């Protein structure tokens, strides 16, 4: 066949065969400097660990030297190992998203609670937070109390305060798989007589998460949100291998009371991300044999919509992303019943695309992964008259900037000006595959092409990664590459 089949086949002979036993694709999250510089710091008040604290320290000058990551973590980790406004303006710059005010004052928190720098001037109000995704109430009031005790005033705590940060004294892994949330929440409890108690254990249990380069990872996982974009890789296939209905089973058995999914086993925040590829690959692969499953992941999704036809990530009421809005649209549009709320989610896409033809970055840092999701929706979604006149011309305009934008190897990065890599590229790809039919030569051709070129030796592609949490601090979960790598030869083919 072509050189694209030839390497969609490679490609799925792989993640076929990284698919566990128990259904489920393997998906470690990479040591990050923040995370590790934040256990450093922990370790190294408490004076516990010696043989971890001396990994870490060596982790983070390797990574400074060999491959430092952006500003803001360069700055914690400096701090740690000792222009902090400096960084933080360009860690945070030109950070275009309803978060970046929050983000501002935790960074800010952060290296201040390090010493790097002085705590924000700020009412105490500050740091309060309406209830979204779980872990983010327990960073906010860790760090508010982090800058009460670092200005002196540790009576402004209440007791509520102290109430937030529990979950970080249970044993065994982070509360929802994230060691960020409860590396800040011991920072701060260490700072109560009445927690300390607790404190010793926890952090003999931090210790032993070190990965073998001696740092420490952002979360624990993503085999969930990892699993699903494979298994709906996978499900478009000619002839899906199967392993697709052990991946469904293993997805369906982890669902959340909500009907949501999370991102890894054990978080019991479900997101739209996640149950929106779970819900698209379970309707492919397992519609009758987890009927209740799917059923109860598009109620899911319905309770979350929010009043302008968006979709928020994790609650309603809190700002819906135009992303998170597209997915769903393509997730509940296989329901005749569900058109008007799709159809209002579709224009809620189309009314926020901006003059250049693109949407926003919020989750992934490359602008490829909204104009993916958005021409999904905009060209998956049947429609038909004037509509249909208005969802192909906004879908035109994305498609036009990814050819505008096109690097000369065929790829597309995270940025107009960045160097290509196989992420950013694959979710162009799955975009273009909705344009034209391919020509020699043109936009889609040469973004195969590139992708045909990258492809590694054992089958499988090494990228620079997409993923940010908290946004926009990218995180580095490689299975991802060969996945969504997968999914756009899947879609182009
Ligand atoms: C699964 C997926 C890729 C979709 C997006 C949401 C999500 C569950 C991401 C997985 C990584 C993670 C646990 C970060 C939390 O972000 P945060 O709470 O630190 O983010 P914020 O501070 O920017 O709100
Ligand atoms: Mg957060
Ligand atoms: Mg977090």
């Amino acid at each position: 066949a072509t050189a694209v089949v030839r390497c969609r086949t490679r490609l799925a002979r792989r993640v076929v065969a990284a698919v566990g036993p128990d259904g489920l694709l393997p998906a470690p999250c990479e040591s990050r400097v923040l995370e590790s510089a934040l256990a450093l710091a922990l370790l190294t008040e408490e004076r516990a660990e010696a043989d971890a604290t001396a990994r870490l320290t060596a982790y983070l000058r390797t990574t400074l030297r060999t491959a430092p990551p952006d500003p803001f973590q360069c700055a914690v980790a400096r701090a740690v190992l000792g222009d902090a406004g400096t960084a933080l303006d360009a860690g945070l710059d030109g950070f275009d998203h309803f978060t970046a005010g929050r983000k501002r004052l935790m960074f800010r928190t952060v290296l201040a609670a390090l010493g790097a720098t002085g705590f924000p001037a700020v009412p105490w109000e500050a740091y309060d937070t309406r209830p979204q995704q779980s872990w983010l109430h327990m960073e906010m009031k860790a760090l508010k109390v982090l800058a009460a005790h670092g200005t002196g005033h540790p009576d402004v705590v209440r007791d509520e305060d102290w109430r937030a940060l529990l979950p970080a004294l249970e044993p065994g892994p982070a509360w929802e798989c994230n060691n960020l949330a409860q590396l800040l929440a011991l920072l701060a409890l260490r700072h109560s007589p009445r927690h300390r108690p607790a404190l010793g254990d926890v952090l003999k249990h931090v210790a032993g998460r070190l990965r073998p380069d001696g740092g420490m990872p952002f979360i624990d996982g993503m085999t969930v949100f990892t699993t699903a974009a494979a298994g709906l890789a996978l499900s478009l296939l000619p002839a899906p291998p199967a392993c697709v209905t052990p991946m469904a089973d293993a997805l369906a058995l982890r669902r959340n009371p909500d009907g949501g999914y999370g991102f890894h086993s054990g978080v019991a925040q479900s997101d739209v991300a996640d149950t929106c590829y779970v819900l698209e690959f379970l309707r492919r692969a397992a519609p009758d044999r987890h009927r209740t499953a799917v059923a109860e992941a598009e109620g899911y999704l319905l309770a979350l919509r929010n009043p302008d036809g968006g979709f928020p990530t994790f609650a309603r009421g809190t700002s819906s992303e135009i992303a998170m809005t597209a997915a769903a649209a393509s997730a509940l549009a296989h329901d005749p019943d569900r058109r008007e709320e799709v159809d209002e989610a579709v224009r809620y896409v189309v009314r926020h695309q901006r003059p250049d033809g693109t949407f926003e970055r919020s989750w992934s840092r490359n602008a490829t992964n909204a104009v993916f999701r958005a021409v999904l929706a905009l060209t998956g979604v049947a429609a038909h008259g004037e509509e249909r006149r208005s969802r192909a011309r906004a879908a035109e305009r994305a498609l036009a900037h990814l050819a505008a934008t096109q690097n000369g190897d065929g790829g597309w990065g995270h940025a107009e000006a960045e160097p290509s890599d196989p992420i950013s590229t694959a979710y162009a790809v799955i975009a273009l595959a909705r344009g034209p039919r391919a020509r020699p030569g043109g936009p889609l051709d040469r973004a195969l092409a590139y992708l045909v070129e990258r492809q590694h030796p054992d089958g499988g592609y090494r990228s620079r990664p997409d993923q940010a949490g908290p946004r926009p601090l990218l995180y580095d979960v490689p299975a991802l590459a060969d996945v969504f790598v997968l999914l756009a030869l899947a879609h182009a083919t």
